[PDB]
């Protein structure tokens, strides 16, 4: 007898910024028209939660993040009828409202809707469903998924299949879905090509899957962490690389051996030096550098336009450029199909209230992801 | 009788930076292995000789400027087969070695013989052919087009049709192809889409015409001398608009007038503050921005890499992505064919000589396209 009434559980509060989570009681209200609260299952740690930690990624505080996670919907709000009680979902990071010019446009997936582009750490009524200590808590990504119990926005959650291991599928909700996408929808990396990325974390990982399936020839991995790339090579990378073994700047490193440079190019770390060498290190007259990583806020690149009239293609694309709420369940139905596996990318599983180990082990680096079970 | 020995003539010599040219006599040696001397009939003014006069672009002096042109081919040095005495040509200001990465590259143009990334101001085998003032003077992109005859090498001279009319197809060889090709190669506009052109010069209207020729719907010309508008309407634009019209940044215009931002932008200037401002007027979610315009030499942009991570495309490209011996002879073909009309580029007509008015007149903005004959 929850539905319609406020649920009391516990999440991960972020008070104030480079500090732990403090797991606490906060309070769901109940969904309101078009909204629905899930039971958090499984959530993975991403690089993004991590950035607005350490304050390199703007959004309102307190705040409860989270947004690579899978549940079960608990209570629908009324006017909801894409998902109802006891379904197996996804949150989505990017919404599909399926009413904006993006969402229109069946080329582009970063729509309107999105709390990304001028953060508010709200739903999209522009109100908060979180209270802790009798003080309204923000929302991350309209999704807030460090939480036991969460409203979100009903084009901000794709149902799946009710038969979808909860525990490995989160990634699909931003992880996997990023990196791979970046490789096939993005870049479209094509058979025979040379790739290159920099970053071998999950997302970066997940790249280099994206690159083997599209057909690359050559998949160099770039890391500052030598203990990932076993695991590289494992997903499809031809050789992996470390900067610090290096006199010359990396670029110049990777143009020499890929006869100027590669095809096709990708950050998934989230620095601006690495995003100058990732386009740097792509040939000049053909190359194309894709920007996953998400650099922090305010920091501008100095670069020089003949990189580009030269012949160069530079691009970006959130969420692997795949429509949210229609693609998610898909790639999900290619998961149970036995076209990918996500094994290699989960290394670590905590228990929900671990949560702050979790992030240890990502700074360590002996993580890639780690699971959060509630 | 020219034939094997030096030719004596006038060239347009530039001994300093912001100075004007000076028709003096020079000598032009004859032929090498592999090289073309060439009779001059008909040059442009392009902006990228204007750039080298004040400075911005960096290449060696004293130097023979000009690049967009067309003459007859005088003699031909040991070796050469792809033209011969008596044929109509177009130099090439990317030449087209057929045996380089990039020139087997059927989808890339920037062939290594270049003389741009490393301007050495010499023919291929790193010498040059010109004398003045018992001086050696420096070559221009390798075919230092700003005089009576000049040579060059055979990777850098394309053989056209014989009925071709020399004081019009010169524009072929830079201003027309890099304008159109910029629209129809490498933007791809799309039939039906929205485009922004910024510089309304030979360049910037040759763009507009590919828009038109790529079935673009909205054509929005942009530039501060409001006298262009006539010309850049005639030939597709469907509205043009001056910056210095408006409180508000140009990119905030266009935004407000497209619904959140152009398919494609294009900038045909070459200045930071228009690229910067062509990149931010085509939609974050599915905008394509196309650096045409050469900025000033060693000048920097500052940009947020999440101007891309939203799902933007940015690339350049130079000669408009036209592989130079193959396809200018095929632009030719389509002029001759009544494919397209290049009359409306070209406003003024002078002699050799009167080099110096032609800048005159594109500093005043009285002229897009100024035709020197000899
Ligand atoms: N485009 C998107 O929608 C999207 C989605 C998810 C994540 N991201 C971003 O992608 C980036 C990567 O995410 P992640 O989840 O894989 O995190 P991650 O922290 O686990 O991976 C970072 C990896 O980069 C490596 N690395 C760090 N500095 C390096 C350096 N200087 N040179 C070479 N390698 C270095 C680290 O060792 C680690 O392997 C982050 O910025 C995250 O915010 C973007
Ligand atoms: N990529 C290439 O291969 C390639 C080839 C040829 C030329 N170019 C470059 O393209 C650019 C254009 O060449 P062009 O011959 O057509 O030059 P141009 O001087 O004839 O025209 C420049 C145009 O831009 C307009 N303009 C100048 N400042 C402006 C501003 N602040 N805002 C709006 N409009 C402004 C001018 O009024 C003029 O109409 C130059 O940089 C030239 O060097 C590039
Ligand atoms: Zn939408
Ligand atoms: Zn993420
Ligand atoms: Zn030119
Ligand atoms: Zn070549």
């Amino acid at each position: 007898s929850t539905a319609g009434k406020v649920i009391k559980c516990k999440a991960a509060v972020l008070w104030e910024l480079k500090k732990p989570f403090s797991i606490e009681e906060v309070e769901v209200a109940p969904p309101k028209a078009h909204e629905v609260r899930i039971k958090m299952v499984a959530v993975g740690i991403c690089g993004t939660d991590d950035h607005v930690v350490s304050g390199t990624m703007v959004t309102p505080l307190p705040v409860i993040l989270g947004h690579e996670a899978a549940g079960i919907v608990e209570s629908v709000g009324e006017g909801v009828t894409t998902v109802k009680p006891g379904d197996k979902v996804i949150p989505l990071a990017i919404p599909q409202c399926g009413k904006c010019r993006i969402c229109k446009n069946p080329e582009s997936n970063y729509c309107l809707k999105n709390d990304v582009s001028n953060p508010q750490g709200t739903l999209q009524d522009g109100t908060s469903r979180f209270t802790c200590r009798r003080k309204p808590i923000h929302h991350f990504l309209g999704i807030s998924t460090f939480s036991q119990y969460t409203v979100v926005d009903e084009n901000a959650v794709a149902k799946i299949d009710a038969a979808s291991p909860l525990e490995k599928v989160c990634l699909i909700g931003c992880g996997f879905s990023t990196g791979y996408g970046s490789a096939v929808n993005v870049a479209k990396v094509t058979p025979g090509s040379t790739c290159a990325v920099f970053g071998l974390g999950g997302v970066g990982l997940s790249a280099i899957m994206g690159c083997k399936a599209a057909g690359a020839a050559r998949i160099i991995a770039v890391d500052i962490n030598k203990d990932k790339f076993a695991k590289a090579k494992e997903l499809g990378a031809t050789e992996c690389i470390n900067p610090q073994d290096y006199k010359k700047p990396i670029q110049e490193v990777l143009k020499e051996m890929t006869d100027g440079g590669v095809d096709f190019s990708f950050e998934v770390i989230g620095r601006l030096d690495t995003m100058m060498a990732s386009l740097l290190c792509c040939h000049e007259a053909c190359g194309t550098s894709v920007i996953v990583g998400v650099p922090p806020d305010s920091q501008n690149l100095s670069m020089n336009p003949m990189l580009l009239l030269t012949g160069r293609t530079w691009k970006g694309a959130i969420l692997g450029g795949f429509k949210s709420k229609e693609c998610v369940p898909k790639l999900v139905a290619d998961f149970m199909a036995k076209k990918f596996s996500l094994d290699a990318l989960i290394t670590h599983v905590l228990p929900f209230e671990k949560i702050n180990e979790g992030f240890d082990l990502l700074h360590s680096g002996k993580s890639i992801r780690t699971i959060l079970m509630f």
